[PDB]
């Protein structure tokens, strides 16, 4: 039977967290037909590793920066690579999804995505979305904490995903982002997560401000050297996860939020982020965005989006936050803990964007080939900018004022008119990464 929870029709005057512009009459109906293809027509999953469809992603985010119709085909033409058939439904599996203990046993298989699809749409139809969420995301049943760890694998696509799903209230697109959750690969993150909270909740691991747990990551050479730059997409698991998963939990452990703290940890979080994108730069050479550190700036603004929802408890917005600052040190290890300097960005001097503002940003990004990372990056940092209002750099603050701007002008700057690979630099802290990027 149809689902009306398969439709996704985005009405209404919602253009998304800091959009700017308006997208010109037309754009609404084109994001429309193209979002309903995606859903119906292709899997989330494209190939083994780094293989996630961003069609969703790069459209809802060329939308909120105001792009019309042809900018949206250029978007959906530009993730041709991205989609590939989606896979064929088993409607008794479907059934017995409702089975909590059935639902675990199939998770983290990736042929699972429309098998879980369909009984997310079923599920949402049935009592709506906020529900859900709540129900496998929240509730601390077993597949609840499962999927909780789930959320944050790939370098935070699911998250990404339902975060879209819950910004423009698309009952379909939550369900492909629970979906995502529930069939993602294991890294083997889940048991670093427990480890950390454990330590936290314990009550003898001391809060640190998180700038001074990417230092201590670093600085702890059997965290630093963990990743292998040749591990390529599997680094989290065969090697941070692999080598040193009791060493960074216990540096995560650290990370703590009060029960006051959660904008202040949104606004931590993203800036270290932001730091880590900016200012793992190397004399001579011209500023490359590490592609990791990106998804780390990408993904927090659905932290921001998350934290506006009144259907779920500030309890659980905290530990979301908290997840993804002790996911960010993982990620940071991976590309081998950089060494970072505020310098780089305070000094970088833009070249293709200099003296555009955001508007005209937003512009240049619309029309800009990419598989929707460029647009999803400048977003991010626009709202940061709105999220964090008033915030100058501090010891804690490391990016605050002009550098949430200056870093989106390095991502365009560094990105713009260059073939998919060569876009973003797959590992800041490996040498050898570099004697591929252009001297000055
Ligand atoms: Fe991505």
């Amino acid at each position: 039977t149809v689902l009306a929870t398969s439709r996704l029709h985005i009405e209404g005057d919602f253009r998304g967290y800091g959009s700017l512009d308006k997208s010109p009459p037309g754009a609404l109906e084109t994001l429309n037909r193209l979002m309903q293809n995606n859903h119906d027509e292709f899997d989330m999953f494209w190939r083994p590793d780094a293989g996630h469809n961003h069609t969703a992603f790069s459209l809802l985010s060329v939308y909120a920066l105001g792009g019309s119709s042809a900018d949206l085909e250029r978007a959906y033409r530009d993730d041709d690579p991205h989609q590939v058939p989606i896979g064929a439904v088993d409607h008794s599996v479907v059934a017995s999804l409702k089975d909590p203990r059935i639902f675990i046993h199939r998770m983290q298989r990736l042929d699972q995505y429309s098998n879980y699809l369909r009984f997310f749409e079923e599920r949402i139809e049935a009592r709506g979305w906020k529900a859900v969420v709540v129900e496998y995301l929240f509730s601390r049943s077993d597949a609840a904490e499962a999927m909780l760890g789930q959320l944050f694998e790939g370098a935070y696509h699911p998250l990404i995903q339902l975060g879209f799903g819950i910004e423009f209230e698309l009952p379909g697109l939550v369900a492909e982002g629970l979906a995502h959750c529930a069939a993602h690969d294991a890294a083997n993150i889940i048991p670093f997560f427990q480890k950390a909270e454990k330590l936290a909740k314990s009550g003898s691991v001391a809060p640190a401000p998180l700038v001074e747990l990417y230092k201590e990551v670093r600085d702890t050479e059997k965290i630093r050297l963990a990743a292998k730059m040749t591990q390529g997409p599997v680094r989290v698991r065969d090697g941070v996860m692999g080598e040193a998963q009791d060493d960074i939990a216990a540096v995560a452990a650290k990370f703590q939020v009060g029960p006051d703290g959660l904008k202040q940890a949104i606004i931590e979080t993203t800036s270290c982020a932001a730091y880590s994108c900016g200012g793992a730069q190397r004399p001579g050479k011209v500023a490359k965005v590490d592609f990791f550190f990106m998804h780390m700036v990408t993904s927090s603004i659905f932290l921001s989006i998350l934290a506006r929802q009144d259907w779920l408890e500030t309890e659980d917005k905290i530990r979301l936050v908290e997840w993804k600052g002790r996911l960010d040190l993982v990620w940071y290890a991976a590309s081998s803990a950089p060494a970072l300097d505020r310098k780089w960005l305070e000094q970088y001097q833009p070249t293709l964007s200099a003296g555009m503002d955001w508007r005209a940003l937003y512009r240049a990004v619309t029309v800009e080939p990419d598989d929707g990372h460029l647009a999803k990056i400048v977003r991010s940092l626009k709202w940061a900018e709105e999220e964090a209002k008033g915030v100058e750099t501090s010891e804690t603050i490391p990016v605050a004022g002009s550098g949430w701007f200056k870093l989106a002008q390095m991502a365009y700057d560094s990105t713009a008119h260059l073939p998919i690979p060569a876009k973003w630099i797959m590992g800041a802290g490996y040498d050898f990464l570099w004697t591929r990027v252009d001297s000055l």
